[PDB]
């Protein structure tokens, strides 16, 4: 009899009969040992009709405990009747919550499927059916006509079992259950399937309905859908559908026409990548603004542009580390055709773009959350087999649902999507989101997360071997911050974040602390390392000047730019790839934490004009990289004096090539004139050329900085 959890008598809940359910509270459950009685919330349908306001404690809401920990309510005369629904209208869910009298502890959203035999709607056996297609990719959505779509959903818990139904319900069938659109099971693909016939017009929506004796009913979409809508976000979310999320499948749609040609990211080896956020890079925060800047950043001299998180994350008001679909595009920033002509744009400039990925974590909209969902907790069960119930590095929890990268389903998804968004966006590369997540060892802090995982290791190889397989030539930046891992893996190929703000604020304020630049340039393997004073996660160096700088750094924005065009001086001028965070080239100077961390943050073009002499310096240090691009090779001998100790007297380099071109930069981050005396050798002032002697003294003005070249 009592299983843990609802209970029903009858088994088969019936729309036009009473209904007995019972409620058994687990050992370790927030109810176990409850001593009073317990609440029912409770509605039918996808939306909860005949819902109470929540706490309303009426007795016909009360589930009376009869032992230690069950509790019994019966919806008398019928549920139909108990929820005032019309004879006619089909009921075929009921939701349920309990709770405490308070409404403080509660139970989470939970559905069981109701006969209704008065309205056609008759349990009928499952059918077992082979999966009639072989092939790679199996999963999803296969259109195989203008009128005809196949549907293949994975299910297989990770103690090996599966639900017992599932429903497709959708704008084909007015969003009811209906046992003409239950889907047949293949137990050796672990898959279920139907092929819906005689769909019309342009667009399909459709959701599924999963259901088990031992999970209840869901709702959730496709995970493999290229289109979505979002209840709160779409005005034109279906009313019989449930939040979250409707896939949206066109049978024949426009087809995007790409320009002509490979296109290959320049200076391939040491990109200049401009970190970019659709939202707040434009007033209009999508790509339509974007795409009237491209001439400003191909001016500017970038290689790359890499764009925050565009896959389908909750709500359109976000950085995009929130991802609940990983096929469909943020609709907020424009169509999959706007995504490709931004990108076909950026190509035609000769900019490259690399797409941020997350997959240490999705949300609870996604798919595979609500699959396998525990609604005693309100996060993935221990049977999910992509998702584990707990995450294992408990310092760093940004979301309900991380992925288990141990899981062949998780590796084989992840490795389909980077794919996937090779093939369908033609773009130049990836930057992974917080590799460090990709482990399954129970941690508590930073230094037992940061120890090597051998499994976090061999995946992160799996996932860059893929992209490899794919696109030879493809970059892989990983933000990974565990360095003995990252000497492993820069082995490889792969490219690691090199968060050099801390010191360059430092320098940019005039503050000698902590403010060496040594860990921009790694001596080992320069080129694996994309070293940046500013990243979207990091406060402005510009912003620091004003609100801690030393002396007139705080006030003065002439000084404050030489400063900060001193430090330029000492970034763009070093092998590697180097990475700037928008609008830093303009001296962006708004807090990080304005508007909270991740709020929208104010549009500035006007500074383009206001702080051309930075943006000038900018342009001219990153063209130097193309124009003198053998300087900048790895193979260059590369010196500098940038620690503690190199400040009262200034700070230097010089990078040699092995074909006797050198450059020379010495900066004065002091708030006074310091004398240095011109290195040995026939110089140039590169920025502006006529010629300089070496071994002669120069009195270089605070916050400035000298280059010199020994050619024009
Ligand atoms: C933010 C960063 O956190 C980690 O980085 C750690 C690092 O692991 C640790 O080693 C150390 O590293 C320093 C070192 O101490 C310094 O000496 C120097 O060398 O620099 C290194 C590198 O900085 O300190 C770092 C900083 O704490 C992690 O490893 C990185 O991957 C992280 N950056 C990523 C990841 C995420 C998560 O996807 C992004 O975080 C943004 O978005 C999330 C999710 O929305 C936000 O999460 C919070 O707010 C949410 C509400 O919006 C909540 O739902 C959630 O529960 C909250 O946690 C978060 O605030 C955002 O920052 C990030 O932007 C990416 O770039
Ligand atoms: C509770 O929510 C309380 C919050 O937990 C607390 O943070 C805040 O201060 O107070 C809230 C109450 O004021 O009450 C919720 C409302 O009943 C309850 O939601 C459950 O039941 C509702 C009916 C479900 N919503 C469905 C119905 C509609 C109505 O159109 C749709 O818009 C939704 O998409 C449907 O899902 C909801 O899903 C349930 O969880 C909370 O559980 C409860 O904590
Ligand atoms: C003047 C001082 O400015 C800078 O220090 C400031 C930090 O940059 C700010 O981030 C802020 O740090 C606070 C954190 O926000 C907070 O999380 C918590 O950790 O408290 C911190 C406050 O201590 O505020 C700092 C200013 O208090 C700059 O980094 C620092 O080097 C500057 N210090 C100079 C001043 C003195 C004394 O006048 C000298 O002793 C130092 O050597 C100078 O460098
Ligand atoms: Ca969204
Ligand atoms: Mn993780």
């Amino acid at each position: 009899v009592l299983h843990d959890g609802f209970n029903f008598d009858p088994a088969i809940p019936k729309a036009d009969e009473p209904l007995t359910i019972t409620f058994k509270a687990p050992e370790g459950s927030n109810f176990y040992g409850y001593a009073d009685d317990l609440y029912l919330h409770s509605g039918t349908g996808a939306n909860w009709t005949g819902a109470p306001t929540w706490g309303d404690n009426q007795n016909k809401y009360r589930l009376k405990k009869t032992k230690d920990n069950v509790w019994s309510i019966t919806l008398s005369s019928s549920i139909r009747h108990f929820y005032s629904v019309a004879p006619s209208t089909p009921l075929q869910t009921i939701n349920l919550i309990v709770r405490d009298a308070e409404g403080s502890q509660q139970t989470y959203d939970y559905a069981t499927l109701v006969e209704d035999s008065q309205n056609g709607f008759i349990w009928e056996e499952p059918q077992k059916a082979p999966l009639p297609i072989s092939g790679e990719e199996k999963e999803g959505i296969h259109i195989h006509s203008a009128t005809s779509i196949m549907l293949v959903l994975y299910d297989k818990d990770s103690q090996g079992g599966h639900k017992d139904c599932v429903f497709v319900t959708g704008n084909f069938n007015n969003w009811k259950l209906d046992s003409r659109y239950m889907m047949k099971y293949d137990e050796t693909n672990h898959c279920w399937w139907i092929t819906l016939e005689e769909l019309t017009a342009g667009e399909t929506q459709f959701q599924y309905f999963v259901y088990s004796a031992s999970d209840g009913g869901t709702y959730l979409c496709d995970p493999y859908c290229e289109q979505a809508l979002e209840k709160g976000v779409d005005t034109n979310f279906p009313t019989g559908a449930q939040a979250p999320y409707v896939s949206v499948v066109s049978t024949n749609p426009q087809p995007y026409q790409w320009s002509a040609g490979e296109f290959e990211m320049k200076n391939k080896e040491n990109p200049v990548i401009y970190e970019l956020l659709l939202r707040d890079f434009t007033s209009s925060g999508n790509l339509a603004g974007a795409m009237e800047k491209l001439p400003y950043l191909k001016e500017l001299g970038i290689d790359a542009i890499e764009l925050m998180p565009v896959q389908e994350f909750a709500g359109n008001d976000s950085w995009g580390y929130n991802t609940g679909l990983y096929f469909a595009l943020d609709a907020s920033y424009g169509t999959q055709n706007e995504y490709k002509a931004f990108i076909d744009a950026c190509h035609q400039n000769g900019i490259a773009v690399i797409f941020d990925v997350v997959y240490n974590h999705t949300n609870n909209d996604n798919p595979f959350a609500r699959m396998y969902w525990d609604t005693f907790n309100n996060r993935p069960s221990t049977k999910n087999p992509w998702l584990n119930a707990v995450t294992p590095h408990q310092k760093y929890v940004f979301s309900p649902d991380d992925f288990n990268h141990t899981s062949e389903q998780t590796k084989a998804f992840v490795k389909r999507n980077l794919k996937y968004l090779l093939d369908t966006y033609h773009i130049d590369g990836f930057r992974f989101d917080f590799t460090k997540g990709f482990t399954q060892k129970q941690t508590t802090g930073d230094d037992d997360l940061a120890a090597t995982d051998p499994a976090r290791v061999s995946v992160l190889k799996e996932y860059y071997e893929a992209v490899k397989a794919v696109k030879e030539d493809a970059m892989v930046t990983m933000e990974h911050f565990c360095a003995n891992e990252e000497t492993t893996l820069a082995t490889e190929g792969i490219h690691f974040w090199r968060n050099m703000n801390h010191s360059y604020c430092q320098s940019a304020m005039g503050w000698k602390d902590n403010s060496d630049f040594s860990g921009l340039y790694d001596t080992t393997r320069p080129n694996q390392f994309v070293g940046y004073m500013e990243s979207h996660d990091e406060e402005r160096c510009a912003y620091k000047q004003i609100e801690y700088g030393n002396g007139a750094l705080k006030t003065n924005l002439s000084e404050r730019l030489k400063q900060l065009s001193s430090n330029a001086a000492f970034f763009f001028t070093v092998p590697g790839p180097k990475m700037l965070w928008q609008f830093g080239e303009m001296g962006y100077d708004i807090s990080i934490d304005e508007n909270g961390r991740t709020g929208k943050k104010p549009v500035l073009w006007e500074y383009q004009t206001e702080r051309k002499s930075l943006v000038d310096i900018y342009t001219k240090l990153i063209t130097l990289r193309t124009t003198h691009s053998d300087l900048f090779n790895a193979s260059s001998q590369f010196t500098w004096k940038v620690s503690y100790n190199d400040w009262d007297n200034g700070r230097t380099l010089t990078l040699k090539a092995v074909n006797g071109k050198q450059l020379h930069v010495y900066a004065n981050f002091t708030n006074a004139s310091i004398d240095y005396t011109i290195p040995e050798g026939t110089w140039y002032l590169y920025l502006e050329g006529n010629p300089v002697e070496g071994e002669k003294k120069i009195s270089v003005p605070a916050h400035e900085f000298r280059l010199y070249t020994n050619f024009a």
